[PDB]
């Protein structure tokens, strides 16, 4: 029977790019932990400004105060500088980020505050330094691990672009050599990595481009071993698109729901979306949508997966891969507030991208959020998160479209007695809706957010509200 | 005040090339420890014959029975296949050898039997996969570790021999990129590696080509930190030649005494040395020596270093780097027995190269000794080791040349009351010596080995003996 972690159904996730989050407020002995202070100046690399895991641990005050109870990262394992997606050693948190020691301290500091931590697993490819590929570059045909990868001919040309690489790399890039997952050895190796970190204490896995590993039975085994070590462990696939193939209950607990992000932005932002700023590969926040259109595709999205899994989906509006919220919408604040509102009132776990909560800009490849806040946008986030953690219906309640006409959208979230009405007016003019709400046994008349069985609801332009009771 | 480990002064060392020592007598789950047996056949690399650390642990019976009480290895850290001297990760025992787990079991099994273990430290250079060099190959000029190595210009050509590497490699080889030890960071990194394994439990360090690291103060610091973790830890430099520079008491406890090996072989083997089989870079077992000549250069070698250090020298007759004993002497058994005799009766710790003890051949680049023994040569070894562990004088006693004329050599080892006379007749004919031995207070007349104050000693051709009392 389909079962997903319960803590996830009630969590608020917060995606961090550690390299560019926060510096520690203290001089840190990263890498060379034994080095004495007198030598500090002699050591240029240690002495002299990127973000690290110390930093995040130090800013747990801020993160918790925002209302966050679970942070998940981009890839943090040892890898070359500015290339965290080209794994060198999966068993080691990168030295510059503070290594396993710094990670262990952050991990404990988080758990002490009851904040979960999920890591990114880049298992489709590694790097040219990854040990077993290293052995292949050194021994060629004689290397015993040739069959661990996808070699096409000899000789290989790892670094000289003037000659054919002769081995398959992600997106045709030599620095991203792919794994031969069909090989039961490669598979066993991936599984053992997954198990290790769960034993270490992480609260589960983000899966990078998991749809590339096509070996049948691969992800069910992944789920089996994973849950074996931690039955409450959260397995999220980063998949852009219909993810039914992996959401049958035997693989992931959910995916990063870009199917939610596209329509939500296309409706809240409308024709204000800055096209040259949309990572069209991930989501489609265009063409602009009218209330009735947002309503049908949203319901279509809500009946795509089993309800238990829908509740553990990772809803988002941005990621390391896309532009920030303020940027995708040409600085239109209302687009941010309206979008965030739909995000924090959607069934499934919400995910806030670090920086968005302070109105920080960001195109498709900026950081250090705690360094000019957009107070308004910040308050919208904190307040909405408090409200989501205050009413169970907003987390695991059902979802009912009440009204969707023109540019005005109304739906209700209900759990037992609790009934909440959420309204969105994406239009440039004030609007009112007359609705026959006989599906509700109460009459939500109290404003829990914003300003505003027969109901007459009037909303100001580009505004949303939450009605309680 | 100069002080070296005491256990070393009474140990008998046994040099092993793990890859080619012994296979485990059991199917082993190296690398993928979690893999289930049903998959064994699906895993070609695991299922299908090199030596490993399991194997050595299983053959501790044999090693201890030989009389060995300390084994030291060639490089065993993670590295490409057939290239153990090109380190990939210093913090990991190579997967194929059984990893840290297998090493941990061998380490404990040895210590339970009171047998020490010394590892080889290759700190002058690493490999192209070594993480920080990896970062340099990936980021070039922008890599933050450029100054960790010896880059000469851009761009670098790591694997394409048709273009200049542009970075310094050991002996001009690109696969062996050198470290910039002058960099206090590189140095701190080396030191931390050294400390780690000592904390792990190893009984000290063999230092590979340490004379290449010229940074002043480097080896004194190495000694300081090392002994800090384990005051009884054995620091041996692999240096071929006058090692006074490093044997002043602030650096090594001793070196692999090739200054002993050269003359010893040149005398015991004489013109039977097979020139095309001598690694002339390490030692010079030519031209052949007459007794009187062996005597003067041996005394010259015995007054080269402080006595406390001479007692912890690692005397040997062969290494991974040279030809085996049976091979260097054209299969002349007497050369082996005579040489081994001089080795086991010399002041300082003796080192036996695995295979030599069974007459195994070996040119300058064969293994698996426990697989046709030369019983005679084996008995000579075991017996001589038993005799060395039986009389303290043979270990830490003084050294006095009694007679050296023609092809007949006599010396005594004395400790307190104990006085031992060792005789060598390298000649092809029977010989007798008349000596005035007034330096001794006893008259050694008992044969403890071999067949034979005024003394008349007669020795058969190509033979040696030990006289007790």
């Amino acid at each position: 029977q389909i079962q997903t972690p319960d803590w996830v159904k009630h969590a608020v996730f917060y995606q961090i790019f550690p390299d560019r989050f926060a510096r520690s407020k203290q001089p840190r002995k990263r890498l060379l932990q034994e080095a004495r202070w007198e030598d500090w100046d002699s050591m240029p690399t240690l002495q002299g400004k990127g973000g690290d895991l110390w930093g995040i641990m130090e800013d747990l005050d801020y993160i918790q105060n925002l209302g966050i109870n679970a942070i998940y990262f981009t890839p943090i394992f040892q890898s070359a500088s500015n290339h965290r997606y080209h794994t060198h050693d999966y068993y080691q948190v990168d030295p510059m980020l503070g290594g396993n020691e710094a990670f262990k301290e952050l991990l404990d500091a988080a758990h002490q505050r009851n904040i979960k931590v999920v890591l990114d697993g880049v298992f489709n490819h590694s790097s040219r330094g990854f040990f077993f590929f290293h052995d292949v570059l050194e021994n060629g045909p004689h290397s015993p691990w040739v069959n661990w990868f996808k070699i096409e001919g000899w000789p290989l040309s790892p670094y000289n672009g003037e000659f054919p690489a002769n081995y398959v790399g992600w997106a045709g890039n030599r620095a991203l050599p792919e794994f031969n997952h069909d090989n039961p050895e490669v598979r066993e190796y991936i599984m053992e990595i997954a198990e290790y970190w769960l034993k270490f204490g992480i609260d589960g896995w983000r899966l990078d481009v998991p749809f590339e590993i096509k070996t049948p039975g691969f992800w069910q085994e992944f789920r089996d071993r994973t849950k074996a070590i931690n039955p409450e462990a959260y397995i999220v696939g980063e998949v852009w698109g219909d993810s039914r193939q992996w959401l049958d209950g035997t693989q992931f607990d959910g995916v990063m729901n870009y199917l939610f992000a596209g329509p939500t932005i296309a409706f809240a932002a409308g024709d204000r979306v800055v096209l040259e700023q949309v990572q069209s590969r991930d989501y489609q926040p265009y063409p602009p949508l009218f209330a009735a259109e947002y309503a049908t595709k949203i319901q279509e999205v809500l009946q795509l997966y089993p309800w238990e899994i829908q509740l553990t989906q990772l809803n988002l509006l941005a990621s390391h891969d896309t532009a920030r919220l303020m940027t995708i919408a040409g600085g239109d604040i209302a687009s941010v507030e309206l979008s965030t509102l739909l995000l924090l009132t959607f069934p499934g776990a919400p995910s806030i991208y670090y920086g968005d909560e302070v109105g920080l800009p960001g195109g498709i490849d900026r950081g250090f959020p705690l360094e000019n806040w957009n107070q308004e946008i910040f308050n919208t986030h904190r307040q909405l998160i408090t409200i989501r953690q205050t009413y169970p219906a907003l987390r695991t309640g059902d979802y009912q479209v009440l009204y969707a006409q023109g540019q005005l959208y109304l739906f209700a979230r209900t759990l037992g007695t609790e009934e909440l009405i959420i309204a969105i007016n994406a239009g440039t003019s004030s609007a009112t809706a007359n609705v026959d709400v006989a599906s509700l046994h109460t009459q939500p008349n109290k404003l829990l957010y914003g300003t505003a069985q027969q109901l007459s609801l009037t909303l100001p332009a580009r505004s949303g509200c939450i009605l309680g009771t």
